[PDB]
């Protein structure tokens, strides 16, 4: 697996807006919602859970950058998993989307998987 | 357990405003005092305790987060789970309620369970 | 144990002015110095050793609460466990007073056990 | 092995211009963009697998670094070992160089290994 | 072992003004320059090496106050043990000292041993 693969989805220009920290069956996890740069759109929103799914071990990694872009609100490419949390309340109040990887971007370019 | 869970409880538009960490029965704890953003309303108190508790696995991931929120002195949400703690001086000290979730907000609007 | 424990012993508007980090006997350890916020009396001073005495567990939580309550300047109560150090040049050059709690303080009140 | 092995690769006077987290093979990774300072010259990329490698011990150290190289936005020398990652995909969004080393470079030489 | 023995150096009212960090034979490692705040001397450079020494138990507090200190740029008080370091590509890139304390410097006391 990778945050690159082509079977994940990403996000560009997009600005980390909310962070959510709590915690769920034994696990903390946290949640952000990312919205356009431009103000189009929908708003994305993603969770990481620890030591839950195959993106456990990126956990306090994402956490941390997700802290700082949100710190920053600058535009950023989030990439996800669609479809891996389960749990219904939680997926209505967040999302099934596992976050898998954040990469900042210039006006012309973000850093990171594309394709 | 989820934070999000009916039997808990939460209180929207708090600002942290005070912050305390200490330690009991071999286990490091934080307590954080919350108060209304516009100044109503009467304080919510609530700690995390390393060892002790259901929420014991998200006690760094809150301590960071509140410490976070407390530095910002953002409008929060404050999730609590009530009648947790029991030793009774640490309660009259500061509260029974459990930390069990911090949702950031942007106006009005809260991002998390409700 | 717990850092409201009657035996401990507190020190209220303080401001935290100087900070060590060193190690001994195998164990990373902090300094603070703390004097009180409007200028009188004489300075506090306390330590935490990472695998030393009852309160090793909250070694980090100390030492992160410790340097940012050090970078805001804030008045805090400081929280102690006195004769704690034996060593005894490290007890003249700092104290042997063990780090047991830090509380935020207001103009009023300070949030922590009284 | 050392980030000052004259085998390994080095650039001065660089400022960290992106940053990128993931995780690869049940490992988290990041990745940088370093761009000269003077805007002379090309990029160079270079990342740090965190199970993977014989620098997979400094990971977290290199981590911490770079953000806060990044966030500063300050002079800086990057030491890379060329022609290490492998995955095709991986190697062509990013690069095969693992970062070795950062040095900040805020006088006349910077301060590290040339 | 302690940061105050008679046996280390320390040099007061300095500024770490530059920071690397990198990896020799497996172990993290970072060095610090620091200079005096007047500009007077020479400076002093000295790294930690994670799992060499015996002041290896130090590294990550000893890391993340140089950090501090680096960032706020305040006058300190650095704690050295001379000649640890033998490599001689890094010695002569850095230096023989080991990093074994740093103290907060007012302007006419710092807070550690001497
Ligand atoms: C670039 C182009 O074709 N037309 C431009 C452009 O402004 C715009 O299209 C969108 O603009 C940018 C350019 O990359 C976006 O990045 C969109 O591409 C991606 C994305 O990276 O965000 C690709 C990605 O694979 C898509 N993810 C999924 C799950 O489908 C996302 C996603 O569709 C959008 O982000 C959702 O909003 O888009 C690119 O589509 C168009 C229309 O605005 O008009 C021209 O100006
Ligand atoms: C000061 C007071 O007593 N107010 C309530 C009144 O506000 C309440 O309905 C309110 O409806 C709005 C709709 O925008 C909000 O939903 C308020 O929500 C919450 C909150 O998010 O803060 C919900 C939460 O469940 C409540 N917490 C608990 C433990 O009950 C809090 C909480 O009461 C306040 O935060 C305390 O200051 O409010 C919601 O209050 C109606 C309900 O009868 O009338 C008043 O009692
Ligand atoms: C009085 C009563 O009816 N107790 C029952 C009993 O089944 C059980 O009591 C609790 O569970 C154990 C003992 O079985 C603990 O001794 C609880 O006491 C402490 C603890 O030792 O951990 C005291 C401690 O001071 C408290 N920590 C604080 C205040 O910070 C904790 C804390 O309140 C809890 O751990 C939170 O989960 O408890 C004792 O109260 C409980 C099982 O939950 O159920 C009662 O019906
Ligand atoms: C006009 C004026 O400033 N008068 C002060 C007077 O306020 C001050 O009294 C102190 O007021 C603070 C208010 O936060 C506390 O109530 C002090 O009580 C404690 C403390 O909390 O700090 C209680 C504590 O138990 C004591 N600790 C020990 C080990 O005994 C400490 C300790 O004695 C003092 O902190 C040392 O100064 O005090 C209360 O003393 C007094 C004393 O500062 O000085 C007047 O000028
Ligand atoms: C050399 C000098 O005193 N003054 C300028 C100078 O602007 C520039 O030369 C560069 O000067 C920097 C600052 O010390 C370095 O010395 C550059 O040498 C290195 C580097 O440290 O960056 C050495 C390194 O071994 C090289 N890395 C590899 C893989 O080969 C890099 C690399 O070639 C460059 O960084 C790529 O741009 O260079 C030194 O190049 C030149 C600019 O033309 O002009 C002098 O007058
Ligand atoms: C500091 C400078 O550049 N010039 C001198 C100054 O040396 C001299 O007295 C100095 O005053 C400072 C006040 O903080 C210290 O007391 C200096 O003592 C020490 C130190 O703590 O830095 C003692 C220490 O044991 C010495 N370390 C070693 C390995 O020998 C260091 C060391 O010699 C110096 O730091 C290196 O610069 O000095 C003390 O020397 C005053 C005269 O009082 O005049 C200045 O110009």
């Amino acid at each position: 697996e990778w945050t690159g693969d082509k079977t994940n989805a990403y996000y560009s220009d997009e600005v980390i807006s909310e962070l959510h920290v709590g915690q769920i069956d034994t696990s903390p996890y946290f949640c952000i919602k990312t919205v356009k740069a431009n103000g189009s759109g929908t708003p994305v929103v993603a969770c990481a859970v620890s030591k839950q799914s195959i993106w456990a071990p990126s956990f306090k990694e994402l956490l941390d950058q997700a802290r700082y872009f949100y710190s920053t609100g600058q535009s950023v490419r989030i990439h996800v998993q669609k479809n891996i949390w389960t749990y219904p309340l939680f997926v209505n109040t967040f999302s099934a989307n596992a976050l898998v990887g954040l990469s900042s971007c210039s006006a012309t370019q973000c850093f990171g998987p594309k394709l």
